[PDB]
């Protein structure tokens, strides 16, 4: 688990974040589909998409962004509860695994992205202090998520 240092680190950052949520969970996603074309095969509205300026103004994306800064948000904000985190991120994983059938590598993939996306929004907030903590999140994250596709067998 965090500390409550690591713990405070993520959720000050996220704070900044989640300011403008809308515009960095498309702006994570359109760099996530642009630079991982083999990602979008799972959704139907944009799966043959290219143009960046569309896949920014497409609603089934902008959709997704607002579920995925959600469900993040969700996380952050009850990391002092470790139950709710896993509750959260089980239902995830397991969602993820059996009803969109996405490997779960994509999950380490969309992290990167996000780690770069926050690095460059926010590098004079990110000091190694925050991007450890973030790393551990990061962590506790794909875990979670990886746990979740074995238990269905996946
Ligand atoms: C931090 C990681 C992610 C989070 C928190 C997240 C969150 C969510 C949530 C809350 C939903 C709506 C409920 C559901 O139908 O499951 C959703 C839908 C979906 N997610 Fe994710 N997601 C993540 C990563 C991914 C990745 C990496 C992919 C595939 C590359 C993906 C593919 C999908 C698809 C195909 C849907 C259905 C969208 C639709 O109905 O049009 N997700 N996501």
């Amino acid at each position: 688990e965090l500390s409550e240092a690591e713990r405070k680190a993520v959720q000050a950052m996220w704070a900044r974040l989640y300011a403008n949520s809308e515009d960095v969970g498309v702006a994570i996603l359109v760099r996530f589909f642009v630079n991982f074309p083999s990602a979008k095969q799972y959704f139907s509205q944009f799966k043959h998409m290219e143009d960046p300026l569309e896949m920014e103004r497409s609603p089934q994306l902008r959709k997704h962004a607002s579920r995925v800064m959600g469900a993040l948000n969700t996380v952050v904000e009850n990391l002092h509860d470790p139950d709710k985190v896993s509750s959260v991120l089980a239902l995830v994983g397991k969602a993820h695994a059996l009803k969109h059938k996405v490997e779960p590598v994509y999950f380490k993939i969309l992290s990167g992205v996000i780690l770069e996306v926050v690095a460059e929004e926010f590098a004079s907030d990110f000091p190694p202090e925050t991007q450890r903590a973030w790393a551990k999140l990061r962590g506790l994250i794909y875990s979670h998520v990886t746990a979740a596709y074995k238990e269905v067998g996946w």
